[PDB]
């Protein structure tokens, strides 16, 4: 909307991603991206004062606020299980380049 938040952090990496220190979801995914890249960020945003305002970015977009949110070259990913459905099908190995 008219006022500027996560949105710009998307273009500063490859991968990016929004996580609680507390899922599981969120080490599915940070095991994986690892396991897959070295050109990874991931923020924290269970950690954050503002973390209501990151995942209000996310809703008033996509109608969603389950983590991990995970972005890569400004396209979303749903969650693990979303990216996960792209290595099975040999297609994350295409967007990651």
């Amino acid at each position: 909307g008219a006022m500027p938040s996560i949105a710009s952090m998307i273009k500063g990496n490859k991968v990016v991603v929004f996580s609680w220190v507390t899922c599981p979801y969120c080490v599915r995914a940070e095991k994986l991206l690892h396991a897959r890249t070295k050109d990874i960020t991931v923020h924290y945003v269970d950690k954050m004062s503002e973390g209501e305002q990151l995942r209000g970015e996310i809703y008033q977009a996509y109608k969603h606020e389950t983590v991990p949110a995970i972005f890569i070259n400004g396209n979303f990913i749903g969650g693990c299980s979303d990216l996960e459905a792209l290595d099975k099908e040999g297609k994350l190995d295409g967007l990651l380049s």
